Parts: structure tokens; C-alpha cells; sequence
């Protein structure tokens, strides 16, 4: 903060009396079902030292969060998504920079409570002491991939899900008898193997209606470079895993692998910072 | 934001120093009862990239939480809402895309609090470890349907919904002796089935008053396509179930059909991106 | 909201640059004792596409919460307000069309939490699970009633009242014994049957001291009407109930007739948007 | 508010481009001890259809706390500030009306919650249902009067306090043994009775050291009217209680009697339209 | 507040396109130990209807912590600041009157919850209703005492303590063994008497460092008088206490005694509306 | 706040269409590693009455938190920072004055709750009455020594800290077996005397890595005055403790010796009024 | 701020009316993987006495949490940051000078609280009293290291994580039979012992993705240097430990070792001031 260290709020900032020349590309990938969007915004103010330009990456990834195995009604299979990913890169030929980027990691808190309690009777003379830690965990994490100079990439994994109103089950947990419960409509059911999954709905939104990433990221040129011309690659991704329920003749059980498969979309886009338009 | 990323805040930003020219096309459907109006802008920076179009989806939905079946004092039934949903949608031979939409999906937190405390109660001794798990459930989920270029929709689904201060249920929620007491007013009654229902203003809101959306999409088109022309289509479905109330013989019995009817009343918008005017 | 989609603030709203005829109309109705007042707001807008008319309903309807009745000093009545509605509606054979009705109906939400505990004495064991649901009860709930094309109402209903630190005791409540102990100053008590009542001042503000709304609507007029001269409405409204309490030679027990009364109060006025005027 | 209805914030206020003539008159009622403050502003908007004049009622009404009368060393009185009161009214004959007024009444509000716990013991399996409600209560309650055309008025009642941070006693508690401790310092007491009431320090600072009013009233007048001068009339006044203890021989006993003095400052102002000044 | 009557934010304040003077009037009492500030403002409104002066009296009151006596070590003394005070006053002669002043007083409130809860057991049933009920206090208060036309004053007074975590002492708190025991370091204390008493840092910074004010008042004077001269007077005035220390030969008592010295200043100042400055 | 006397926003304030000369001087204490720093602003506003000058003596000051000397296994030392101090003087004979300092002593606010539970089985009616106190205690309390007219200073001490997520300990905490076991590694380990010792990381952050104040002051000096120069001091004295640790048997003791070195560095700077720099 | 002191806000910033020149440097180190770079902006206000020079520190360093051990399947080890550093100091022969830092060492604070209870049954009596504090302790603290005229440096160090939900463990965490169990997945398993290490996704983002500085520093210059160049150092670092896991036969046992590796990357910049560019 500037007003901390007295300078004037704003005094800091950039862009400031300098004309930007927006933009906008939006591209549909019917395979994957990820509709893109790259939102970029040219900078280039006389004071600063190179040329900039934030690039958004809005998009959307769908969930894809359906049954896809019928073995019988016996057992029966299901892929949700356990992972979306949204990576650039620019080719280590060029000489453009990435300087920033946002959201980044962040420090998380916890909170502490410690007790202790006397008690006399009539003649009792109980003691009591007592420790509680409490904190607020998120279904999904978002995550900074290591940014280097080249490349900068964001994940949002999957921390864990809370089931029927029962205790968040973590992706790899595991019980002795029932085995993952993750997504298991009735524990001693009696319905056909497709049927006793959770419903989506009850289920949290990203593993059905998809994600909607919103990262921006920033990126320089030498105002004096020899060429004017670098081109950018955007990566988005989905990791699907597989979760699949068989009955062992007394109650239902549940399986799950993890990774099971991928899919990326891999744009490639052209930068011109002689005319400032970003077009592909 | 911007002023995270040290760029002054607003400076990526779009519609500075450009006319803008806004319509409140409003209509209503008598037959199906939905009051729905559009409202759109036609930003047209000089610097952006393309031609800019956001379309307000503002309107209401009405309930219909009445009852419909009068079979006699011993069954009647009930027709309520389940789902408001509103989509827009392009067809395929325009080349005008959907880029933002505001209402998105978004990550839900829980709160996890351990403890664990022993005491002496002195001979004696006590251990106790416990777990809890806080997080809070909207009666209706807004949650935004898997969009894509030319298409994009949302909906309001109905999640648990507490009557007469007790436990929340829901749509699939099921009691041997009573069955699914979602809006069941007494348990031993003697009165009229069909007057045996909870009172529409002890429900939530949004089942007898309706649901007003408010959401945006913005469309954009290229700034020299061969045609300044497209054509638009607003859908507004809602989904009702079935409630059904019948005398087992000592206690009332409640059953639920799940998506019973559909109201759709779709209407087509005619976009003239050259004299910036929308017609319905 | 506006922002999210990259937009500059305030740039999709509309009256920037226009004059606005504002304007003001009160009017008391002695007989029903509600005082009645309309804020009106023309925002012309060369760059929108039809005229617009902003109304505010602001006012007061009394509370009217007295004894009515005195039969002896057995038993007594009292009247007080079931509920306070405002209604606003256009004639058919009109042009214009309400666009915006503000205030609208909103989702509720609760917090759930679950528990659960062990233990182990000194042989010994325990175990406890349970789940605990807290939400909020506004006294009185602002209802929206479906707003059509030429009419929208809103309404506020009566929830359940603290009475004397007690439970809800809602409109509907019934005690075996007692009856409904809605507004019962005390339950085995001596004194007359009128003097016994809960104290205005102990009570909501609103049931004796009168609701004053404020709800925002705005009617959109097209440019090119041949006829300019329109028609309003402005219709309040409350319906009482009657209380009544009589002794049973042990204690006191009270009943409720609900919707025993309702006076209207309505008074057309005429606009006229060549002049920008409206008057009563 | 307005910014719901996609209007530019500040479009339908009023006050632009004018020239407010303020003012203040200060008046002091060293019988009653009633400071007055009646700062006014005259609005003279052309584009409103008729003037205003927004009167803001400051000032103080002391508490006048004190034993007014001692008889022996077994009875003592005390007179406390019961309600405080803060009416304007203006003459029936002149045509100014009253438009708006602040504050209003409010809606109150409170949470509700339940609990179900249900635990084994190695097996006693026992079973818990409880349910909590709470809510906030100020010692004293704003309450706005019934408004009408020519009279708007303001009243702040006697809630009930917290005496010796035990029990929120009101007006009318009552207690077999010790009747009514409002202020009452010590139960068991063996001093003076003059000198057995609770000090005023501890009590709520509105009962010794007065209570500031702030209130407003904007009336409007027609513009075309005949003649340009309306006479006001503003009351002030507090209501005090009589409240009396004595001893029994075995402990203090306190009565209280409600609204036994009121004292009552009117003042009447001249206000001038055409000359947009009024007097004292 | 002027936002809420449709009346644009600002258009009834004070104080616009008018110059405004100020000053710093400051003196030191070394005898008494209260640094003295007084930051006057003078306001001239073209359109107000007086003349206004903000006299901001803010400055510092030492705290005079400290054992003032000292008598052996069966018994020492300790004299506290009980409360702190400052008052403006005008000569009853003069014309200007008090406008406004602030801070003022406020309303407290409190949260009351009430419980009921059902249990079964295996036969036994119990039940319970308790209550609760809770509130924040400071333990100094500051209370505008009732203002004349001609005086304004504040205090702070010494509500309650907390010392060494062991529950709220006040002036007036007994123990029929230990006494009063405000600042009582120990119990069963066996060094110097002088040496028992709580630690100034432990103590409330108020008690040894000081009280700042930070209060305002406004006075206004008729533009047409006859003489444009007035006189102020403020007092800064301080009230101690005695906190006496005795050993009964098996525990530390301690006893207090209320307002036993006092000390002021009384700083006239002279007021030239005419030259717009202030004289000290 | 001086919006609620009605007065325009920052009417009042002082600085308007002037210019202030600003500056900065850094210098650093290599003996006692205290980076002092102080950054002036020279504020004349003609509309004003004295010209004005504010000190922020930024600065840092060291924590010095190590373990001073060790003898063997059986006995160490440790010296910590006690209490951080800064104040400003002026000379007896000068003529400029202390106006302002913005850190200023403050009142603390306690939580406080009462309980009142009724119970009955089967039958054992029982009861329970139940007080409730919490309130924030901070590790290092700031604290304003009393203000005369020529010096001003501030003062930064140790409240209590929370070791091993045990009771928080104080400087005075006894306890008859251990001590002072405040900065304590483990109660009876086996390691070397100086090893044993509170890792600086776990403990606060102020204690090690120093104290870095924010303090600010405001000098007044007459425009008319003979002489234009003043001198000014400023120091930064901060305290140490000697902790100890001692083995007596089996277990470690530990006993603190408050207030055992003190270290100052007072600097003199000169002010030039005439030419608005303070430079030394 | 300057309000509280009666100065108008932002009066005693700097950076008005002129103008910054600014820039960016960002490098990447391969064989540390620390991507870093340097935000400066040269304010040159008239007014101010010394140039100044803000340094931001942006960037990024590389968690490198990876199993760097692998032997046989009884035991393996992991190496994980413990702390991350970042440090800018300057050549003592330069006469720059270090002004200011945005991040500074705060105070925390702790939620102390009390209780005392009585009960009564039927006939026994009991007593009961608590004390527990609450206090927020964070995974990572950053801590500015005790700063001085030439070398400033911030470090964040590695304070506590929940592993599993069961209770806070940190490096000094023992047991005696499964010892520090920081990164133990199970505690007794029969996977490989690289196998069994606490999944990078399940513990903090920090250690395996990476910490991003935003640390700030501003350095002045007096405006009559003989010599306007000034070389400046800045040194990134993370302090690695080594953390492994045995196999007793029985459960696995871990034991973690502190500052095993630490890896430094030194970048030198050089500053003309003249010219207001920092080359690299």
C-alpha cells in the first residue's frame, strides 16, 4: 500500500494518461466442450520502462459428469472431472517476458482454543482440559503452478466433498467394509448399479455445470527489440477420474482411480505489437 | 484486480468515452404467466477489438404453487415449481458469439472443527475427541448450465427446504411410516386432504410470490462482418412437480413425481448491429 | 455486477446527461387513516429507447391495533393488522407497460451443522451424534406478488411474534388448554377481560404504530405513441384479524379469525408525458 | 436502491444546480429544561413541482432523574423519565403538507434454532431435542407515531434495564416478596430509603442525562399557492413515572406508576415561502 | 439520513464556497498537569441564516496515578482519577447561543436468549429453560450531561475494572472479608503496604497515562448585533479518589472513599467575530 | 464526526490551496541498532492561525533478544526487549508548542454474560447461575505517557505472552515449583542451560526482530515570532530484562529481573521556520 | 491519519503534480527456479527534500517438495522449503539510503475469556470456573528482519500445519514411539517408504508450489551528490530441511532435520539517477 509509506495513493500505478487498445477472442471447442475466451488489453505508457499486455483467460470447462459404463446392475462406472488446468507458454525462441500474475498462492490461518476447567462437588474435585482447532477448507483448491519466465499455469483441484450431509470424503479415502463413498446415493441399496449415484445436483456445481476461470496474466517486450512479432500458446485441460460401485452381495462398494484421463485444447495465438492486435 | 497487478485500476477496462445506446423490450406471456423483459446496451468502443451487445434477462417467473386435484377428502395432490430457467441461443449460421456471462458458478467453503478433551475426576479419568461440520444450504441453488458459443442458459434448482421449524427436507427425501413430508401441514390430521397442505406464506418465497432472474450475457460480433444482422431467441421454462397427499389409514401419507410439467414460452429478438436497435 | 464483465462501471446505466422532471403528490384518507404519498421521476433519455416514469409508493398505513370489542368482563375482541399491501395497475386498453418493479423476492438460507462425539470412561464407551439448524425470522416478510404486464403488488405479511420472551406463537398456533396465546398478557389471570391484552409498546412497532412502504416501479412509455395520456392507480390496503379472549371459569383462551376485515384505499391519477407532469 | 433499476445513481434525488437557504433557531425552556434546535432548509428546485423545507428537530430533553420527595426513613419517591416524546404540528387551515419524515419504522427480526442429539452409553441410548431463540433489545425504543397530513410525531419509550447485571426488569415486573426492583439498589437493606435507589450512573445514561433528539420532516407547499406563509407549531415533552418503595419490616418493596407527570414545551415558528425564511 | 428523503447527498449541509479561519489555541497547566487545546473554526455562510464557531476542545488530562500517602506498613494510601470532565459556559449577558455539540448520548441494547430443551433417557425424562443474556460495558463511560443554553459539559466516569482476570470491580463493590479490592495486588500479601497495589501498566491506561478529549461544540451569534465581542470560559476540571490500604492482621483490606479532591482551570477565552479570530 | 453538526465534509480541515515543503531524514545507530528516521511536513495555510509542522518518527527499533551469558549446564541468562520508547522534546526556553499526536490512549470494552438454567428429572429439580467475562488482550500494549506542552512521548510495553500454547505468562507470573516460566523451552528437559531457551521464531515477532513505531506530532509556532529557528530531540530508549533459568534439583527455575539495561539515543535536530527545512 | 489530526487527508503525501518514471526487470534462475523481478518507480517531487525510489520485490520462489531420497523400501527421505528470504541491502561505501518498508512486525492479539458457575441439585451444591484463550496462528509468518541503514530484509518462516485433521504439527513437534510425524501419511502402513509421504495437493500450497514476495522498499538520495550512480544487491533464498521416514518393525518413525540446504540467487542493479532508469 503507497499510503502506508506516505506516497500518494495511485502515485505507483500505470497506465495512466495513455490510450489502450482492447480486444477480444472467443473460440468453442465442441470435442472437449471448454469454451475459451481471451480478453487482452494492450499497454504502453511513455514513462514505463517495455511494453505490456494482460491477458485474460476467462473461458469455461465443462464438467462432464455423466455415467458412462452399464456392465449390468451389478456394477457400474462414473468419470467427474478431479482437475481443471489453464496454462500459457510462450516459445523459448522468443524474447517477451512474463512479468505477472493473479490470484497467486495465499497463507492459510487457523484457529486455536485451549481450556481448563475446575469442578468441585458436595466431595469431587474433578479437572478437565480441552483443545479445539477449528478452520474453513474449500471443495476446490485453487493452485499457482511454479511460474517461470516462460510459462505461467493455474489447477483447481479437488479437496474433498461433503456427502449426504455426512463428513467430507477425500478422494483417496477409504473405509474398510463400504470402501469410497464419494458419490454414493444409499449404502445398503437395493436400485440398479447406474441408478445409486449421487445426483449432480446435490453434488457441488464445477463437477457437473463445469468451471469458469477468470487469471490474468502480463507479459513485456524490449521497446527496442528487433522483432515485433512473438506468438503465445493457451492450454486448458481436464482430468477425469473414474469411480465405479460394485455390490459384494451385502452392500454397496466404491472404487476410485485417480487420472484416469485427460483432454487439453492447446490454442495458439499471434502477437503483434507493432499494430497492437492480437489475432487467431 | 488491476491495482493487485500495479495497472491503475480501470485502465483495462471498456466503454470509456463512447455512446451507448440502451431498450427496455419488455413482453409478457399470459398463458403461462411469465412478465419477462430484456434490456440491452450496444457499447461500441472505438479501441475494442469487436462490437459489444449485453442483454439484461431481467422478468419474474410466476410460482404456481396451487392445488390442482380434488379427488376427494381422502387424496388430492399439489403442483409446485422445481426449476426456473431462462436461456439464450443463437443459431448456428451467425457468426455473432457469446463471450461473459456475470452469474457463474462458484466454490463453496466448510467450516471443520476438532477437539479432543480429558479429564481426571479424582480415582478416575475421561477421554473425549469430536468432530463438527458447518456450511450453509441455500433453499434455491442458482447455477449456471454448461455454456458454449451460441448458447448459454441458466437455472434455479430447489435444494432442502425446512416447514414448521423442523428438519429440512427435500425433493428425494422419503419416511417409511409418514413418506416424503416436504408440505405436509399436520401429521395425524382429520381435515380435507386438500386443505391439508402448508400454507403458501409459511413456504419459501420463490414457490407461490415467483422468481424474478437478473442475469447478463454479452454478445459480440466482428466489426466488418458481411451482414449487421442476427437473430436471437430468450427462452423462459419452468418445471413443476406433482405432490401428492392420500389416508393410509391412521397417519397421512406424501409422494413426489419429480418434473411432472414443463411451461416453455420462448420469443425471438431481431439484432441490428448497423442502426444499434433491438426488435422483438 | 456491471464490472465483472469488464465493462466500466455505470456505463450500461442510463439517464447521463438528461434532465429529469421530478415531482411529488400526498393525499391523507381520514376515513382509513393511511397517509399516502407518490415521488415521481421522468427520465428521458435520447439515447434510450422509450421514456421511462420512476414511481416511489412511499407513505404510512395505521396500525390500527385497539380492543374493538367489550362483552362484560368475561370475554373481549381486539383487531389488529393480518397485513399491509400496496397495489399499482394500469387500464388495459393503455400503452404503457411496467418495466421494473424493486423491490423483488430473494433466496433464503440456513446453517447447518453436524456433530459428532466419542468418549471412554474409567471400562467404558460413548457415542453421540447430532445436527443442529439455525435460520432467521423477520416479524414481518415484504412479499412481491407476481407482477404482470399492467399490474404489480407487493405485500408484507405477519410472521410468528416473541411474545413475553415465549416461542414464535405464529397466526396459526394452537394450545390445547390455552388456545392461541398470540397476544395474551397473562394465562391464569383475574382482572377484565378488555384490560387484559398484550401492551401496544410490549408488541411490533408496525402492528399499532403503522407501516410505511417504499417500493420503487418504473412504466415505460414508446416514443412514438399516438396517445400520450395514461392512467394509474395506487391502491393500499389492510386486512385485519380479530382476537378475541374469553374465560373458561379456569384461564384465559384466545382464538383467531384470520382476513375479519379489509379497507382499500385507492385514488387514480393522470400522467401525462408531453407536459412530464402527473397529477392527482 | 435506485442503482437496482439500472438508473444512474443520484438521477431521481433532487437538490441540483439550486441555491439551499439554511438556517437555525435555538430556543431554551429553563422550566422545563428542553434545549430546542429547529435548523430548516429551503430546496428550491425548478424542476420539482412544488417547494420543500426539511426541519430537523435536534435539541435535548433533560432526564430530570432525582427523588422528588422523601417521607421518613421508611418511604421514598423517585421520578424517571418515562418516554420522551418530540410531536410538529401544523394548522389544519393552511394548505402546506407534510411529505416525508425520518426515521421510520422497522421491521424487528430473530434467530431460530434447533437441536436434535442422540447418543449411546456402554446401552442407555437416550435421545435430545432442544431449541434456542434470540434477539436484541435496546433499553429504549424509537417509535414513530401514526402520521397523518398536518401532524407527524415521534415517541422513545421505556424498553426495560439490566439492574445490578441481573434480570432486565421492566415496568411491569412484579415480584411477590419484593415487587418491582427497578431501581431498586439493595434488597436486604438496612439504610435510608432516600438513599436506596440505584445510581444514576449506573442506570442508562437517557434517564439522568437527557435524551438529544434527531428528526426530520421535509413539507412541501404548492407552488401557485395564494398566499406564502404557514405558521408550525413543535412540542417537545417527557412523561415521568412516580416510582415508590418502602419497607415491610423484612425487606424493601418498590411500585411503580405509570406516566404521572407531563410536561409539555410548545413553541410556535412563522415560515415565510416567498422570503424562504422563517422565525422564531 | 438526507439520502433516505429523496434529497441528494450534501445539498443540506453547511459550509460550501465559504473561506473558513481556525487556530490552535494551546496552553499547559503545570500545576494541575492537563495539556489545554482549543482548535476553534469560524464559519460565514452567505446563505446560512447566523454566524457559526466550531470549538473543538480536544487536549489531554493527566492521569495522577499514584500513593499519595504512606504511614507504615500496617496501612498506605492511593489517590485514582475517578472521572474526568470538561464544560464550556458564555456570561448569562452575552448574546451567542450553543448551535449543536457532539458526541451525545446513545442507546445500549442487549441480546437475550432463551432455551428449552427435551431428553429421554434408556423411563427418566428431564427438561430445562434457561436463559442468558449478554453485554458489552466499557469501563469508562462517557455521558453528556444535560446542556443549557449557555454550558455544555461532558464526563467520563469509571464504570468497572477487571482485575487480574478476577471478574468487574466498581467504587462500590464490598467483600465482606477483603473489602473493596479495585487495585489490591494480593490477597494474602505479605511485603509493604505501599508496594500492594496494582500495577499502573496491569491498570487501564486511562487511570496513569491520561484521558485525551476529542468533543465539539458549535455556537452561533445573530450577524445584525450590536456587539460582536463574546467571552468563553472552559474548565478542564478532574476528580480523584482515595483508595486506602489496611492490613487486619490476616488479609489485606481495602477501602475506598468517593470524590475526595478536585482540581480545575478555567481558561477564559475572548471571541471576535467581527476579525474572526479568538483570543486566548 | 463533523458531518453529523451538519457541516460540509472537511469544512473544517486544514490544508486547502497551499503547498507543504515535505521531507526525510534517515540515520542509523550502529551501537544500539535503532534505524530512526523522521518525515516532516510544513503546512502554512493563511487561513490559519500558527504555522504548522508534523514529525512522523517512523524509525525501527531493534529487539535484541539473545541469551547474554552462559555458565556451564547448570545456569543461563537471556536479555529481551522489556518496552520500546520514543518521545519528542523541546527545549525549556523555546517558543513553539506540542499541538497534536495522533496515537492516543484509548477505552477498552468488555464482553460480559449471565446464565440462568432450571432443570427437573424424572424428580431433582436443580439450578445454575453462571457469569460469563472475556475481553482481547494484545502481547505488547502501546501507551501514551503524559503530553506536556514541550515534550510528547510514547511507550510500547509487554502485556503477557502465550508460551506452548500455554497460559499466557507475565513478567510478575510466579509459580512456587518452576517460576517464571516464561520464556522456557521444557519444564524438566535434559539439555545444556543456555539450549533451553524459548525459540525467538515461537515467540512474538517484536521481541527479535524489533519494534518499528508510527507515531505522529504536530508543533504550532507563532508567525510573529522574534526567532524562527527551534531545536528539536527526539529518542528512542528502549528497556531490557535478564531472564534466567536455574536448575535447583531435578526441574529448571526460571527468575526475571525487569528493567535491567537501558539503552537511548537521542539526536538533535534544528528547525528553520523561515526557509520550511528541518535538517541535522 | 492526518484526519485525526484535524489535517485534510493526503495534505502530507508527496508524489503530486509530478511525474514517476517507471519500470519493470524480471529474470528467471534456472538451477534455483526462483522466477524474480523488481518493480521501481523514480518520484522526483519538487517539494520533497530527497529523491526518492520505490523497489518492489515481485516474483516467485519454487516450493521444491519432492522425495529427494530413495533407499530400499525402509526408509526414504524428503526435502521441503522451510523458509523463504528475500533480501536487498546496499555497498556500504554508496550514500543512498534505506527509507521505508511497506511489511512490518505487528502485534497479535489474544481472546481471553472467564466463567464461573454454581449448581444446586434436588440436596448437593457444586462450583465450577474456566479460563480458555483463542488466538489465530498462521502455516507461514513472515517476519522483517531487523532492519537497518544499507541492508533490509524480509524472511517467511514455516509456523504450524494440520496433518490429516489431527491437531498442529511443527518442526520441534516429538513423540516417543512414531516421533515428528510432520509429513506422515500413515502411521503405520505396509506401502514403500517413499510411498508414504503426505500428498503435495493435501498440505500447504506454499511448499509445494511456491511463495510470490510483494515486499516494497524506498530509498532516498540527497539531491547534491557528486555522484548519481548508485549499485544495489538483491538476494532471494530458500532455506531447505530434510525430513525422513524409518521403519522400527512395529510403525513407521520420522525425524526431520533443520537448515539442511539453502539456495541463494544474488542479483546486482545498477540505478542512474540522472537519468531516472535502473539498467540491471
Amino acid at each position: 500500500a503507497d499510503s502506508d509509506i506516505n506516497i500518494k495513493t495511485g502515485t505507483t500505478d500505470i497506465g495512466s494518461n495513455t490510450t489502450v487498445k482492447t480486444g477480444d477472442l472467443v473460440t468453442y471447442d465442441k470435442e472437449n466442450g471448454m469454451h475459451k475466451k481471451v480478453f487482452y488489453s494492450f499497454i504502453d505508457d511513455k514513462n514505463h520502462n517495455k511494453k505490456l499486455l494482460v491477458i485474460r483467460t476467462k473461458g469455461t470447462i465443462a464438467g462432464q459428469y455423466r455415467v458412462y459404463s452399464e456392465e449390468g446392475a451389478n456394477k457400474s462406472g462414473l468419470a467427474w472431472p478431479s482437475a481443471f488446468k489453464v496454462q500459457l507458454q510462450l516459445p523459448d525462441n522468443e524474447v517477451a517476458q512474463i512479468s505477472d500474475y493473479y490470484p497467486r498462492n495465499s497463507i492459510d490461518t487457523k484457529e486455536y482454543m485451549s481450556t481448563l476447567t475446575y469442578g468441585f462437588n458436595g466431595i469431587g474435585a474433578n479437572v478437565s482440559i480441552g483443545h479445539t482447532l477449528k478452520y474453513v477448507q474449500p471443495d476446490f483448491k485453487t493452485i499457482l503452478e511454479s511460474p517461470t519466465d516462460k510459462k505461467v499455469g493455474w489447477k483447481v483441484i479437488f479437496n474433498n466433498m461433503v456427502n449426504q450431509n455426512w463428513g467430507p470424503y477425500d478422494r483417496d479415502s477409504w473405509n474398510p467394509v463400504y470402501g469410497n463413498q464419494l458419490f454414493m446415493k444409499t449404502r445398503n441399496g437395493s436400485m440398479k448399479a447406474a441408478d445409486n449415484f449421487l445426483d449432480p445436483n446435490k453434488a457441488s456445481s464445477l463437477l457437473s455445470s463445469g468451471f469458469s476461470p477468470d487469471f490474468a496474466t502480463v507479459i513485456t517486450m524490449d521497446r527496442k527489440a528487433s522483432k515485433q512479432q512473438t506468438n503465445i500458446d493457451v492450454i486448458y485441460e481436464r482430468v477425469r477420474d473414474d469411480y465405479q460401485l460394485h455390490w459384494t452381495s451385502t452392500n454397496w462398494k466404491g472404487t476410485n482411480t485417480k487420472d484416469k484421463w485427460t483432454d487439453r485444447s492447446s490454442e495458439r495465438y499471434k502477437i503483434d505489437w507493432e499494430k497492437e492486435e492480437m489475432t487467431n
